């Protein structure tokens, strides 16, 4: 599923990761646009053998189990495929766990490079939420 921008910040804030560990919708928004351009079924392999899975590309070494990946943790206990539904669940729920394992957002290299500093307000700018 590709999620227009308002209808994934709706999504995103009712499952609450708007202030969520104190980022703003808009942070979350922002990095899901330059992550996966809004695509649950965004997939993108690693120089390291992992690959990233959704519209938050969560990496399969440590957070999601895809089978192939060398060192791979699980740490959210789910197939990487559940990061790829058109239900954001499964994406939120894992990315909760992410940005609070001491680095924030800063996880999210697309978020540090793009993101991070800019006026990310603009990203939930027109919608109703
Ligand atoms: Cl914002
Ligand atoms: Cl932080």
């Amino acid at each position: 599923k590709v999620f227009g921008r308002c209808e994934l910040a709706a999504a995103m804030k009712r499952h609450g990761l708007d202030n969520y560990r104190g980022y703003s919708l808009g942070n979350w928004v922002c990095a899901a646009k330059f992550e996966s351009n809004f695509n649950t079924q965004a997939t993108n392999r690693n120089t390291d053998g992992s690959t990233d899975y959704g519209i938050l590309q969560i990496n399969s070494r440590w957070w999601c189990n895809d089978g192939r990946t060398p060192g791979s943790r699980n740490l959210c206990n789910i197939p990487c495929s559940a990061l790829l539904s058109s239900d954001i669940t499964a994406s939120v729920n894992c990315a909760k766990k992410i940005v609070s394992d001491g680095n924030g957002m800063n996880a999210w290299v697309a978020w540090r490079n793009r993101c991070k500093g800019t006026d990310v307000q603009a990203w939930i700018r027109g919608c109703r939420l």
